[PDB]
């Protein structure tokens, strides 16, 4: 069962397809239209369904051309509220039907973001964005928003004529709009069924460069050239994905460059992958959230978790993928490196939950928990290394490739849960199941904390960042005179930024220290967004009052949440700046995109 999802489970009945027609109304800020469910009943006698909705009006619900009987049933929380649907005619088992519902979302829709000409870059056009994983799509349009039901899609999409409509799916043409010639329709075809957490739009004034045989970038006019250089790596990160997960089976693999508000470095959309602008660092060199972005073309919209529950299943086969696609670029050493920096980003999640919380397992119960709220590193870097440890214990990479490859085979077009995997992993090492009974199951996937065992890691590239974060920890007084620039001299951006990592697990250093760190590296200066975030934390944790204006100029001119919600709790922890920090965050709240401002004031306590 989908503890998440409020609408008729799977076994009851399950969408098909939807159609979508509707209209972006900038003025009020609403998307209005129908939504129409091709849905099939699973059981005899069938004569009811219910669907979520989120913050919806209905005007009506019609099926065989006549309207029919609802009743919205009371909101439970960040679940919505759900919609049962009185059918006219039994349905016996397997029948389908189409049923088409009127509806216009709110303003405050929490799938969406609505930005004013001036929070964009060109600053003459507003712009639109959604964002539905987990649990959104129910806040744009009825649906059974649960990631066990996958369904094709088609779309017609009215916009103002001066703006471009993109979607999760394949262009299929644009006519300026019957009703209005003020408007452009944009349509949209999804040929592969896909969980509805994957439905994406985008509404703004964007241009596209061409990348690659099959990708184009897409972002406003000011972005498209440094966005172009920065993902130039794209087609041949395809061609390994596909080298390892079989036949790209999409069509296109188009790029978005959002404003800087988008919550995250990435989402998967199908088709069309959205990504934050703070991967522009100008040298390529945050190009592995591309990498695990396609890497979900095969881990995650193939073969896709039944419920948020076994949402490892998705982020860490796909980190798994990610860090193969950039081992083979980079090399053996550079994987082991990003292998262990996220066991480090591990030992941070379990430290700050604390080692017997119930968001450190595996799997774990989202029973009334709201997901964005649960939401942390612990799927994707405790999944790893599940993963990475199996790859050891198997007899290595190429042989632990080579299941899954088969898995993805398997299972794709499907949801699964940890079971399903587990035992198809046991189907495929069947020769090897006297070591597959040596692993801790119970531990692993079930139990709180760090895992029973940690992987073999290569430290060849990790030794120089341990040794210089090493060197500035047992520095005394006396010591901050021997530091220097050429410290820095053979560290690549990447080592920079674990130096600052391996710092930060021991922070707060002493003021002196760290202002002698600016003295002689100027990372001030570093504009590259993971070097900078990890660097004012350090500062802002160790009191400096000088870097205050800059993590809370960090913290608002972007919104990506990995970013944006530790400096504004950093911020808020360091008396000096405690106040100002929930001002800006008061001030900047309705300019916000709606669960960043959420989570940000929980994370505060403010209103
Ligand atoms: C390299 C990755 C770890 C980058 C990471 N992005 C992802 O994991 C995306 O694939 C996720 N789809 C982001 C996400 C997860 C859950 C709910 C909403 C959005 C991110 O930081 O945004
Ligand atoms: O969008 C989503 C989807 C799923 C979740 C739940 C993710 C999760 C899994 C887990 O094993 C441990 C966690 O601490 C958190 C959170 C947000
Ligand atoms: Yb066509
Ligand atoms: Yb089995
Ligand atoms: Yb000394
Ligand atoms: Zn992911």
């Amino acid at each position: 069962v989908d503890t998440c999802s409020l609408a008729s489970p799977a076994s009851v009945c399950r969408t098909k397809h939807l159609h979508l027609r509707c209209s972006v109304d900038f003025t009020r800020r609403t998307l209005t239209g129908t939504a129409a469910l091709t849905v099939q009943s699973q059981e005899d006698n069938l004569r009811s369904l219910v669907l979520d909705t989120k913050d919806l009006t209905i005007e009506k619900v019609v099926i065989n051309g006549q309207e029919v009987k609802y009743a919205l049933g009371e909101r439970q929380s960040y679940k919505g509220s759900p919609m049962e649907i009185s059918l006219p005619i039994a349905l016996s088992k397997n029948q389908e039907i189409v049923i088409e519902i009127s509806f216009e979302t709110s303003p405050k829709s929490s799938a969406l973001q609505w930005l004013t000409p001036e929070q964009t870059s060109g600053k003459e056009h507003p712009y639109l964005f959604s964002q539905c994983q987990a649990i959104h799509c129910r806040a744009i349009l009825p649906c059974q928003d649960t990631p066990s039901v996958k369904l094709t899609y088609t779309a017609e999409v009215s916009v103002p004529k001066e703006l471009v409509a993109l979607m999760s799916a394949i262009r299929d043409g644009e006519t300026p709009d019957p009703e209005d010639p003020s408007r452009k329709i944009y349509k949209f075809i999804q040929k592969v069924p896909i969980p509805c957490y994957l439905i994406a739009l985008v509404v703004g004034a964007l241009e596209s460069r061409q990348i690659g045989p099959r990708t184009l970038v897409w972002s406003e006019k000011e972005q498209v050239e440094k966005s172009a250089y920065e993902f130039s790596e794209t087609e041949s990160m395809l061609k390994i994905a596909e080298d390892l997960g079989g036949p790209y089976v999409w069509g296109q693999y188009d790029l978005l460059v959002l404003p800087p508000s988008f919550p995250y470095g990435g989402m998967e959309n199908p088709c069309l992958t959205f990504v934050t602008p703070t991967l522009l660092a100008g040298d390529k060199s945050l190009s592995n959230v591309i990498a695990h972005e396609i890497s979900h073309s095969w881990t995650g919209n193939l073969v896709t978790n039944k419920t948020w529950d076994h949402f490892w299943l998705n982020e860490g086969h796909t980190v798994y993928l990610e860090r193969h696609i950039c081992g083979r670029l980079f090399g053996e050493k550079f994987r082991h490196f990003n292998a262990l920096g996220g066991w480090g980003e591990l030992q941070n999640s379990v430290k700050t939950f604390g080692e017997t919380h119930p968001f450190t397992k595996l799997v774990v119960d989202l029973t009334d928990i709201d997901p964005d709220v649960a939401y942390s590193s612990v799927p994707y870097e405790k999944g790893f290394a599940l993963l990475f440890y199996l790859e050891q214990l198997l007899g290595g990479p190429e042989i632990f490739l080579g299941f899954l490859k088969a898995y993805v085979e398997k299972f794709s077009y499907k949801s699964i849960t940890t079971d399903d995997w587990k035992d198809f992993l046991y189907s495929y090492f069947k020769d090897k199941v006297d070591v597959l009974n040596q692993v801790d199951w119970n531990a692993w996937l079930y139990s709180p904390g760090l895992p029973p065992i940690k992987p073999n890691y290569d430290m060849t590239l990790t030794n120089a960042c341990i040794a210089l974060s090493q060197r500035w920890i047992t520095a005394k007084e006396d010591d901050l005179n021997s530091f220097n620039a050429t410290d820095l001299k053979d560290l690549s951006s990447h080592q920079l930024n674990e130096f600052l990592a391996q710092t930060l697990q021991r922070a707060p250093l002493p003021l002196g220290h760290i202002k002698r760190m600016q003295e002689v590296y100027n990372f001030n200066a570093i504009n590259n967004s993971e070097i900078r975030f990890r660097w004012l934390r350090l500062c802002i944790q160790s009191k400096w009052e000088d870097a205050i204006p800059l993590a809370l100029k960090m913290a608002t001119e972007q919104g990506r949440m990995k970013f944006t919600r530790p400096l504004f709790k950093d911020l808020a922890a360091f008396d000096k700046s405690h106040d100002q920090a929930v001002r800006t965050y008061q001030e900047h709240k309705a300019s916000m995109h709606p669960v960043t401002a959420m989570l940000v004031g929980k994370d505060l306590k403010v209103d």
